[PDB]
């Protein structure tokens, strides 16, 4: 399914990491015991590690 995200996460982490500004909606593919979901850029140009914590229903 679709989500949008709640509040900035600039990803400075590691390079898989999934960079979101709050508005951006993306879809989630798996949630994962480590607080982190897999996500995707809808036109499927990127993907990576978002907090499952700062996503919300879209």
């Amino acid at each position: 399914p679709m989500f949008e995200a709640a509040y900035d996460f600039p990803g400075s982490g590691s390079p898989s990491e999934l960079p979101l500004k709050k508005g951006d909606v993306i879809y989630i593919t798996r949630e994962e015991p480590s607080g982190w979901s897999l996500g995707k850029l809808l036109d499927g140009s990127k993907e990576g590690w978002v907090p499952t914590a700062y996503m919300k229903p879209h």
